């Protein structure tokens, strides 16, 4: 479809109904959205949980919203209000929204080292106490900000032990199940990884729940990649494609913005630098100021990124390509004017017998404060299973299905 | 006059050095010495400010960092805004310098001393907040058979825009001539005149 032009990721090209199908029944008067935000004092000893709830259906005076916060079986905080937001402009406010503020003293903070979670329950009920519907999510108290050129979590500078991960199974293709996801998370933590990049599209919704519960930092990425265009920004600099790109970014943010594990948004991958990227960078900063935005295209340090995020830049050696040079990472930091942190969105290509010189990255990460780590390329080999004459299974790669043209063994870049 | 006519850039330096004090800023943090220090800085600027070869002023050398240095940095910026001011004391990157100007920082290796660390020059550039150019006011101590690793500085100077070079330590050996019994001249150094205590051959650091 014309959507295929924006989905040129380096992976097997497959098709079908490849994630879950479900029916949901809601009442006519219903919770239609809710957002959860957390703010702290200077030393993280007091928090405010702010919850915005929106409804659809017929507004009545007897409608009430209660938000409560649970730690295990203990209720920690609670708030109740009728609908009607504060005045926003000359025409009034939102009659169909309400904002509750809940104080929490000495909250337990979420991080990848200690993933402390609370449970938030949102109830739409009548003034006399009859429940209409309830919704809930997991809440992690943490703060992510960039200050004086460093990415900070809960006021401390992060060092990202990251990997890129594709959704791939050798028998089921691009169908992910829970058992496979849990197996990948345990192996990552057991090998001292603390972070994962969704390369290069939003994942199955259960993935973010597991990263919240076990403790991994997530970069969540929009489904936009136009690598095979000439030049690479032919579509992302055209205003006729601004509609199609904006649906890919705005719907990801509206789905995933309540997950504590998501710490950074990404505008996609390898689509050059176009005015459409600047427009969408600014849209996210305005609706969700609580997470940085990163984007690598157009030379990794454009006005559409908060973090310098090169791919495959070397530690000591410059690669001076026209228009989009890859400086050595130690030199990139100190270019005239540059103040941002540097985190490699892809480094150390693990294809076959590889990772030579890995120690040289980790020596530099530990010595320079503004080098805050990176995501290895990548987690798992994308090989598929074929059968010989005797029905014995074997591992197959590009070109083994009569597919042509193909990129042969470039689909196998995994650490596992 | 000769540097104007032949063409050399000059850093002109005030006659202030209090290296042997403990701590090094005992006098330059005292307001009773602010008068004596200000005559050394203000009279140099009134003498030399018309020379084209002078491109940078310096507040002196190795006197720690005191409030007297900040006062005099600001005096020069106000009377002569046409040249940058540099000063190395107190860790080479204080509020009294326009240029980061370490002495003997290494290319790749950090030397983390308490209060006044010498970072590697490539790392110093990129510390959170840092925007100034870096020019080493002394590097590559040429004492005796020396200058090993000189190529490693020049590789870094050419690759990083904000590393803009440095001043070797130093031009000429400070040896004096003595005479033996037959009246033959010989080159003498610290301690050869009955001077005590002395620092022996540390007076010979020259390229010539
Ligand atoms: O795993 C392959 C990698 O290929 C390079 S393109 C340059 C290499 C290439 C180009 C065309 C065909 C095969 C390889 C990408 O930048 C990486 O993100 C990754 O996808
Ligand atoms: O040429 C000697 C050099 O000595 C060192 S002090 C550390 C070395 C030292 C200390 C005491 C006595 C002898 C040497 C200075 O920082 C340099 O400017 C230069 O004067
Ligand atoms: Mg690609």
């Amino acid at each position: 479809s014309d959507g295929s032009y924006l989905e040129d990721q380096d992976m097997w090209r497959m098709s079908g109904i490849f994630r879950d199908v479900s029916l949901l029944h809601k009442p006519t008067t219903q919770i239609s959205d809710f957002h959860v935000a957390t703010r702290f004092n200077d030393d993280f000893s007091r928090a405010v949980l702010e919850a915005e709830v929106q409804m659809c259906g017929e507004l009545r005076d007897y409608l009430r919203v209660t938000v409560s916060l649970w730690q295990g079986e203990t209720q920690v905080a609670s708030g109740t209000a009728p609908f009607g937001g504060e005045i926003i402009d000359e025409r009034g406010g939102y009659a169909d929204r309400v904002t509750l503020r809940l104080n929490v003293e000495n909250p337990k903070l979420w991080s990848a080292e200690i993933p402390n979670l609370y449970r938030a329950v949102v109830e739409l009920h009548t003034a006399d106490g009859t429940l209409i519907e309830a919704e809930a999510c997991d809440v992690g108290f943490r703060e992510v900000r960039i200050e004086n050129g460093l990415l900070l979590l809960n006021g401390k500078p992060l060092l990202i032990r990251g990997v890129n991960r594709h959704e791939h199974h050798p028998l089921h293709g691009q169908v992910m199940d829970e058992q496979t996801m849990v197996q990948d998370i345990l192996l990552m933590k057991q090998n001292n990884f603390n972070a994962v990049r969704c390369s290069h599209y939003p994942n199955h919704p259960l993935w973010y729940t597991l990263c919240d519960r076990y403790g991994l930092y997530v970069v969540d990425e929009a489904n936009i990649e136009t690598h095979g265009m000439v030049p690479m920004n032919r579509l992302t600099d055209d205003p006729r494609w601004l509609p199609a790109m904006s649906e890919r970014v705005t719907r990801m943010v509206q789905r995933d913005r309540n997950h504590p594990s998501v710490i950074i948004w990404s505008l996609g991958n390898e689509s050059g630098h176009g005015a459409n990227h600047d427009a969408l960078y600014r849209w996210i900063k305005s609706v969700d100021p609580s997470r940085p935005v990163q984007y690598e295209g157009g030379g990794a340090d454009t006005t559409a990124t908060d973090i310098i995020c090169p791919m495959y830049a070397r530690v000591d050696e410059d690669q001076p390509f026209p228009a989009v040079p890859k400086w050595s990472i130690k030199k990139w930091l100190s270019l005239p004017g540059e103040t941002r942190p540097l985190i490699l969105c892809e480094y150390a290509h693990a294809m076959g017998n590889s990772l030579g010189g890995f120690a040289k990255y980790w020596q530099a990460f530990r010595q320079y404060p503004r080098l805050q780590g990176g995501f290895v390329w990548d987690w798992v080999d994308q090989s598929l299973i074929k059968y010989d004459e005797n029905g014995n299974p074997w591992s197959a790669y590009g070109g083994d299905f009569g597919d042509t043209p193909n990129d042969r063994q470039f689909c196998m870049n995994g650490l596992v």
